[PDB]
């Protein structure tokens, strides 16, 4: 059962873009199909989405530009481990 996480430092959050992390052994083909499934389920509900990147090689999953309203839908997708809202990093 998948969980959601966002930056506790509220000025550092970047809402509207989410990293969907799939379970460790998920294959690239499964990541892409999950991403397209999200987009189709979203479109059915009247929501625009953009898949910005599909990850494989370290962590399986994808980066999606979408409204936060779709988060409970996305957490119910096959293979989902967790979802993290994007946030800022800074030169030290
Ligand atoms: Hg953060
Ligand atoms: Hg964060």
């Amino acid at each position: 059962t998948a969980t959601f996480h966002r930056c506790a430092k509220d000025p550092w959050r970047l809402p509207g873009t989410y990293v969907v992390v799939l379970k460790e052994e998920t294959h690239l083909s499964q990541s892409e199909r999950t991403a397209r499934r999200l987009q189709a389920q979203a479109a059915r509900r009247g929501y625009l989405t953009k898949i910005l990147h599909v990850f494989h090689g370290l962590l399986p999953g994808f980066l999606v530009k979408m409204s936060g309203d779709l988060l409970e839908l996305a957490l119910k997708l096959p293979h989902v481990d967790y979802i993290e809202e994007d946030s800022s990093v800074f030169a030290q």
